[PDB]
């Protein structure tokens, strides 16, 4: 997953890409 910097800032995306991101 590239250009994302809103979703790694989210709990809820993060929590989906704690390995990507």
């Amino acid at each position: 997953a590239s250009g994302a910097d809103t979703c790694c800032s989210n709990p809820a995306c993060q929590v989906q890409h704690s390995d990507l991101c």
